């Protein structure tokens, strides 16, 4: 695996319905999952991970048509990609697992540990899938092109054809511009059209003023579990943040049990690239707790 991710780190490709993903680890102890969202992979999380030695058993993932995990000629259902992170979680047969979770990887890391609450000790996400969004509350370029893609063919040809949503709508989401070698790394998983396949489904996926309503019942799923759990969960926030909205933010104060909120300082959205020194502090600070 890559330098950044630390000394006496390895990598290795776990099997999942005939396909493989790709899994970088470091460490013995319990195990703490890291899990990326859309269109990234483990190579967002390498500044937290690597300041995190020592915790315990690193575990960072590329889901399923990311990274370099498979890309197959799947349709990127939640319910289809749900089906391979449980799969990988079966693999591995963990216990005690603390999960810290961003974009999708919440939406799939929340929904497993509401059906394995026995194996889940702790859990800590950010700039998270939770909730259904309020389109006023989203940034209006971002909600317009969501719009296009979801139209058939426009969205295939924007992803995937054209790659703009790698080469334009990816790096200008950052608040501090990403560096041209990392912005390469996020590409180099996606050389043809069907390699993006997966990045074209998350923004259809999302839950946007009600819609898909799929997505909403997905979703609502691990909201027993997060309201009558005991685990100690952790949410991040940023200024100005860009998926956990005042509203949500708002619900998950109300709702969700034994969380604690602590601001990590300026970010959008990829805020492993924003402020990894402010997270990988924080996160250490409440392993420590």
């Amino acid at each position: 695996p890559h330098s950044a991710f630390g000394d006496g780190a390895k990598a290795y490709d776990v099997p999942a319905f005939g396909l493989q993903i790709h899994t970088v680890e470091h460490g013995s102890g319990a195990p703490i999952v890291f899990l990326h969202g859309n269109p990234t992979s483990s190579y967002l999380w390498r500044h937290i991970f690597r300041r995190l030695h020592g915790h315990g058993r690193l575990l960072a993932v590329d889901l399923i048509g990311y990274g370099q995990s498979s890309k197959p000629d799947i349709e990127y259902t939640l319910e289809n990609q749900q089906r391979y992170v449980d799969a990988w979680f079966d693999a591995l047969d963990l216990r005690n697992v603390t999960l810290v979770l961003q974009d999708w990887g919440a939406a799939f890391g929340l929904n497993w540990a509401s059906r394995n609450p026995d194996r889940v000790r702790a859990v800590a996400f950010f700039e998270p899938v939770l909730r259904n969004i309020d389109s006023v509350d989203l940034s209006p370029e971002f909600v317009t092109r969501r719009a296009k893609l979801r139209q058939p063919g426009e969205g295939e040809i924007f992803v995937q054809q054209e790659n703009r949503f790698l080469t334009e709508l990816f790096p200008w989401f950052f608040l501090t511009p990403l560096a041209p070698e990392d912005l390469r790394q996020y590409q180099t998983p996606f050389p043809t059209p069907h390699s993006r396949k997966a990045i074209l489904a998350g923004p259809r996926n999302l839950p946007v003023d009600g819609e898909p309503a799929s997505t909403v019942a997905f979703l609502e799923q691990a909201v027993n579990w997060l309201n009558t759990s005991d685990t100690p969960k952790l949410l991040l926030t940023f200024k100005p943040g860009f998926l956990l909205t005042d509203a949500i933010l708002k619900w998950s104060q109300v709702t969700i049990r034994n969380l604690e909120i602590e601001a990590a300082g300026a970010g959008i959205h990829f805020v492993q690239e924003e402020q990894p020194e402010t997270i990988a502090r924080l996160l250490d600070a409440w392993l420590t707790r």
